[PDB]
């Protein structure tokens, strides 16, 4: 009669749940090459990574700098939102303008400008060559680096520098073989690409080309453009950042919160799904538990974001005693999402590759990265010394039950220096393609379905 | 046949123990804003706290500065009894005077004393202000602390220096509205109130009015004075102690003894419920089983206190080898105690916040806060610079099991210095919030029902 | 229906994995005195063991000096793969030369070569005399190190030092007694063999009966020689390697790689057995699974190698999140292997003796050490002293699954001293016969039959 | 400072310019830290004879 933990109610203690450092992966008949095995796998029920990684919404690590080498990498990152809608939004820009098949808005200047005007749009917007046009609207030249560079006085007009027409130009609907035959022809970076009238359409590039062949793996749009995401809270001002957000072109809009079982969340979620949900994907916030999962896929979430407390020492245990064990927590959100095919996002409490390999084997589609990436070159911050050793240096903030609520106040910074994005990548991934051979899985849905072993507090010693 | 571990006998080793950090608190469904959650819980059957915390009964943590501080922040303290009974008797009446509606007993003075004895009277009861009256008994003037700082002359009788009649009055129930008017269009801090005969009842300040805006979550009487606390032992000492503290106004005794499963205990228990049970709580010592607490539940206690060695390294653990791990003992006392209605208090092994909100979701109604709050610049001592660290530095003890008499002959003292009090409680009660936001909890009452997971080794590391 | 540690499937989370700190021996009924225990077992199908250790396939480990030192102890080694074919066939024909009751073909010279050329033969094959052949192919005489040592000119031919014909020798077909007495009797450390026609066939020499005396408990073939294994990989290259490893007289065979549970290895397995099968016995690779035991099995395996990630802190543990705790993974394969007579060695995760008696208690029939010897004195690599302390200083490696594949590239070495291997199996062969005499257990087939108590955390504190 | 006040006229610097990015070598990560990687010597007198 009596429950042998205490009392008389046996659901009082619920589960017993294990974390990352419980378990282990089985070996199993292989015949998968690491070399071989394909790690791609659904980030939504729409967007399809080459790398199942995602760099966390955190803003000691992702803004436009490791958004966009994340999705060069074969990943993608989403924008943290600890700062004001303008600012996010143009860093969303950013990504989004980073490369493209082809630049549909290019920067224009007109014959009047000065150079110092020219200069101050090519900073504006980091490029280099400018099409110049008329009060017409008609295509009169193009203005390069190299013509600017070989001249001294910044005073001078456009028009008297700049390459006058006739140009070398392409009608709309140019094949890209076309476009790259005319380029290297003509022994010219740029091609302005024109309407039937001749009114400037569009632009392309060379560099765009040699940016295909040096990143394969890129995660991209119809439009050869990099995809990112961004972070959203809730209430009005979260309504109004998540449309500028959308109005900037982003794709993937995450409601970032500590506790996603609440119905304003959840009325969140269906407002975004029903106002944008046919150009965007709307990834729901962290859950742990299999109702709050089955909650979020009602709603109408294109993917579900796991953990709550993951970490052993997280502050959200110590100071509020919360927390679910993040394998357990994966195993009961997958049992909810995967019979209406919404993928889970495993976020927190990884320490090593090992992890997210383990992770990924529990049910979880992708793995979320926080502090692993901190420190890296694209992340953001300036690059110091300190006695030899290297650090970076550096109103929002709404959920009522976020860490740093419970944390007292005072002061964090100086995160250690780890390098460049790449070579963590590379780590992680041999890591995952190593243990996709070990047990003989060629792809990650067939990872999804290995087998665990449960170790004892001895095998950790 | 045979036990797995060991012998024939399964009920040889009763149950498996869970303390705080084997467990977790789950997330659950939830619309409860962390700053909105309704922490007020009950004491005991008569008494309910707004901040559901008390302070130990130690020598090193409560006395009537920390009883006052603690009642004035929404909880109460339990003055300890390390001291003879006339000291501690003395304590009691301290916090009860520290505030009231209307002051009962007033300090008065005669007309022939001096100076020096009306500031002798002052420093006793510290006060600063008296009226005065004659042989005859009628109020003759009032002499307050301005009247005494100008005078040079300290041999002067208060006839000479005091404010003669008439005075600015009141009669006898007179509202809160009618008193503080009057109060402030005389400009004056005192009002006296006199009866029908116009000989002297009561007294009303200013002072008061200003302490009940300051603290509003107060935790008082129905006469507006502070709640508050002591222990007895058991004996015939412990008798006569204890009608001593119930003369001098106490609102609860507690039983204070480390095993309360005794006949002695549970005897103590019944005497005090049946002679001073209709004005007074009795509060049942320590216990650590469901039966020791229906036990005491069927003795008359209005609260049940729960823990026997719940520390890891506790003295009881090493020295004795008997003690509980605390979340087992909760629950199977509130097994005990809650069909019943008698509240459960969590005495013992409380680090963190975490460990608070833990503790209330296994059952328990409030926790007693030992250690933690022994370096606040509330608790008894003196505070003291030792290289360049803050120390806070410092017949009776018949209790036969206490860890005392356990722990050889030594130095025990110096407590590291830890701040004001407010802070402390502060941060525990923000800790708390959270938990009751993270697992959808509106009051205490709801928080009670939280469900729990198990968590392995391997997160604690 | 929901698992207790998270979602539905309740074979998701297969087993509970047992390492050696989880288990020991319990004692048993035993009339075992420890120095007359049996510590003999079968390595694979046809070879027994007198002391059931094998020396790992380590560039650190088991070279010639190591295989010839573990051969005389009563084991074996296994020479690693980790240089080209030539030097591994020459390693293996080195072990196979050290000893033998008779040389089959001895090294000869002619009676026209130089002193120098006969002392280069004799550095090369390390040897100190040699019969003298002719033309004809007569055995014309025999020139050892006392003729060589007062020879100062160098040049001189050998017909001149030499030892000329007759000399003693005896026919094919002479006892061990006889020509022990031939050699005593003339004073001679040397004894050419001849057929009827007088032609040299053979040679026996006094320091082999000697050696015979010394090391009576050496591991050795029907001829009186050293046995040895080899590593081989999986492919072409292994296959050319393979072949030339058994015409070079390799008695076993190790295809010797991370993950057996492989298509390829299988194959590899059964096509070295039905080609060299009925000469070398072939062992198959790491497993840790029943499933891939039963696999190597019906490869045609002669014994079983099991461990996959053994170690606690393994690389292939944190790299790839992949391995199985030692004792489990030992004991699923013996289920396997057992009914079939096929032996297991235990492969890794050794740290002491006792690690070596639970080994072969859960099942093993050998025990494979590798950092136990790293550093003793027979393994490969030059002794110096750094700082006060005794360090060993120092294309392949093709396996994909290996840890170097997962080890970042970067520095190792320096290994420390452990003094000679003597030392190192005596003292694992005390533990192991301690072991045996608690156990009950006169031989290694009555200690696979012994029983294990588990126990908890607190009894490895 | 201390070294052109005594009366040298120039200094030369060794360790101080060793873990130099334009110095010789490679550099890796080992462990968080950061690290550089890499018949003639024929003076008799040399620290490197006496080590
Ligand atoms: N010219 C131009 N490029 C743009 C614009 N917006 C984004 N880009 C991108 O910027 C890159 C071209 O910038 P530039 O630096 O002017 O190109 P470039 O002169 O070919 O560059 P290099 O080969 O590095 O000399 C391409 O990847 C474009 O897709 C725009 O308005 N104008
Ligand atoms: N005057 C007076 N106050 C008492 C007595 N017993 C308790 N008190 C409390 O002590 C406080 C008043 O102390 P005083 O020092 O006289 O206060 P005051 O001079 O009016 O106040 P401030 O000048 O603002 O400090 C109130 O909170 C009273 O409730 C008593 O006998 N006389
Ligand atoms: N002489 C000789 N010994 C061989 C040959 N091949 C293997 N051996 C072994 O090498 C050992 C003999 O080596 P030697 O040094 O020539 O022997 P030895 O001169 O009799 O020995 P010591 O004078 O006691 O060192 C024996 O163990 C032989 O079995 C060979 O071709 N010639
Ligand atoms: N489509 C075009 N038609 C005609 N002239 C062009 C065209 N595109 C560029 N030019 C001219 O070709 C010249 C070379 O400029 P280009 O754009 O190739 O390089 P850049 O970016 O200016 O220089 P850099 O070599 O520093 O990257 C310039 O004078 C530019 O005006
Ligand atoms: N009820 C009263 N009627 C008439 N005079 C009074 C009354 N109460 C106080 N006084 C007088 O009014 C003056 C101001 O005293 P009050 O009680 O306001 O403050 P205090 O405690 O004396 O001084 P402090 O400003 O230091 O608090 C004194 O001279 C006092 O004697
Ligand atoms: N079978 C033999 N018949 C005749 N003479 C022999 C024979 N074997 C060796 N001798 C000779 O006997 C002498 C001693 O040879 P032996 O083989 O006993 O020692 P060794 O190996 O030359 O020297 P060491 O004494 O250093 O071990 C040599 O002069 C050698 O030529
Ligand atoms: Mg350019
Ligand atoms: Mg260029
Ligand atoms: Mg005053
Ligand atoms: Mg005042
Ligand atoms: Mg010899
Ligand atoms: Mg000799």
């Amino acid at each position: 009669v009596p429950v042998p933990t205490g009392g008389d109610d046996p659901t009082k203690v619920a589960m017993l749940g294990l974390t990352f450092d419980d378990v282990l992966l089985l070996p199993a008949a292989s015949d998968v090459v690491p070399a071989t095995a394909d790690t791609s796998s659904q980030l939504t029920k729409r967007i399809r990574l080459r790398v199942p990684l995602v760099s966390s919404a955190m803003d000691t690590v992702t803004e436009s700098r490791m958004a966009i080498a994340m999705a060069r990498a074969g990943g993608m990152g989403v924008l943290h939102r600890n700062l004001p809608v303008a600012e996010q939004a143009g860093q969303v820009e950013t990504v989004k303008r980073s490369e493209a098949g082809m630049v549909t808005d290019p920067v224009t200047c007109s014959p009047d400008n000065t150079l110092a005007e020219v200069d101050a749009m090519c900073a504006r917007f980091r490029i280099s060559g400018l099409p110049v046009v008329d009060d017409t609207g008609e295509l009169v030249g193009i203005i390069t680096n190299r013509d600017m560079r070989f001249e001294v006085d910044q005073s001078k007009p456009v028009s008297e520098v700049m390459t006058k027409a006739p140009l070398i130009t392409a009608k709309e609907g140019v094949s890209a073989e076309a476009a790259l035959g005319l380029l290297r022809r003509h022994k010219i970076e740029k091609l302005p690409i024109v309407d039937g009238h001749g009114k400037l359409t569009g632009l392309i590039t060379v560099k765009d080309f040699v940016k295909t062949e040096q990143f394969p793996l890129s995660t991209k749009d119809s439009d050869g453009r990099l995809l990112v995401g961004a972070a959203v809270g809730v209430g009005d001002d979260a309504w109004t950042r998540a449309m500028t957000l959308v109005d900037a072109g982003v794709d993937v809009l995450i409601v970032d919160t500590a506790h996603a079982h609440n119905r304003g969340v959840l009325d969140m979620v269906s407002r975004l799904k029903q106002a944008v949900g046919e150009r965007v994907d709307v990834v729901g916030g962290n859950v742990a538990t299999r109702a709050a999962a089955a909650a979020l896929v009602e709603a109408g979430a294109d993917a579900v974001k796991v953990g709550v407390g993951p970490g052993s020492i997280c502050t959200t245990r110590v100071v509020a005693g919360v927390g679910a064990p993040q394998i357990t927590a994966i195993l009961e959100a997958v049992a909810a999402c995967k019979p209406y095919g919404v993928p889970v996002i495993a976020d927190g409490g990884l320490q090593y590759s090992g992890d997210i390999a383990k992770a990924l084997a529990a049910g979880a589609s992708t793995a979320m990265l926080g502090s692993l990436l901190a420190g890296t070159a694209e992340s953001p911050g300036e690059l110091i010394f300190v006695n030899g050793k290297q650090f970076k240096s550096y109103y929002f903030q709404d959920d009522v039950l976020s860490e740093d609520k419970l944390v007292p106040e005072g002061i964090e910074g100086r995160v250690p220096f780890r390098g460049p994005l790449g070579t963590v990548i590379h780590q992680l991934t041999g890591g995952l393609r190593a243990a996709m051979g070990y047990t003989g899985s060629a792809t990650i849905e067939q990872l999804q379905q290995a087998q665990f072993v449960q170790i004892t507090a001895a095998g950790l010693k």
